[PDB]
């Protein structure tokens, strides 16, 4: 038995980082991509400002391209360097019986259950679409430097008329804006090291 993808030292570094979480603080979680094949993951604790944020290369390119066009605007080339096994290792390290808050619990439930974490309790805050996006503009304005990965034009599917571009959906900004909507208004600290979420790329001769 073992944790796939990460070597032991990486794993102990992650384990130590994860202990920066307050196990009882309100904790948001949000993902981009389907729960069976997620490409962006974020957890957020407003009280401390602690956030977990990382990415994953998709298994299904076809579905990913649809999601990029209509939801997240992420370019797969920026995902080539992601750390294999990171999603499983992070979720394994979440405190037992932790209470996690989300907007729509269905996808979060599926993802956690696929990791054998049925012990985690979910609160679906169930915001209207409109209510959930009240602080969208404000959040991107203040925190855009925390995520540069949404590079593609994202559009609304329309039956008629002109093209309509929309603001891309980011797991991290989602957490922040759903929390602002709940708290009636709007620093932050990264839990994970940058060299853990992305493997440093280096030159090679193709063999
Ligand atoms: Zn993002």
């Amino acid at each position: 038995g073992f944790t796939a993808g990460l070597t032991y030292s990486q794993l102990m570094t992650l384990k130590d980082a994860m202990l920066q979480l307050d196990p009882n603080a309100k904790t948001w979680m949000d993902i981009e991509g389907r729960p069976e094949d997620p490409v962006e993951i974020a957890l957020y604790q407003p009280s401390s400002g602690c956030y977990i944020h990382f990415f994953r290369e998709p298994t299904d390119l076809k579905q990913f391209k649809q999601d990029a066009k209509y939801s997240h605007g992420i370019d797969v080339t920026d995902l080539f360097a992601t750390q294999p096994g990171l999603t499983s290792a992070v979720i394994d390290a979440l405190p037992r019986n932790m209470v996690i808050t989300c907007q729509g619990s269905d996808d979060i439930r599926k993802l956690l259950e696929s990791q054998g974490r049925k012990d985690i309790k979910l609160i679906d805050i169930a915001l209207s679409k409109t209510d959930s996006r009240k602080y969208e503009n404000a959040v991107w304005d203040q925190y855009k430097d925390l995520c540069h990965m949404h590079t593609g034009v994202v559009v609304e599917k329309k039956k008629r008329g002109g093209k309509e571009e929309i603001t891309p959906h980011c797991a991290l900004m989602d957490c922040i804006m759903f929390d602002a909507a709940v708290s009636g208004g709007l620093v932050l600290r990264a839990v994970l090291p940058r060299d853990m979420v992305f493997r440093t790329s280096t030159p090679r001769v193709v063999l």
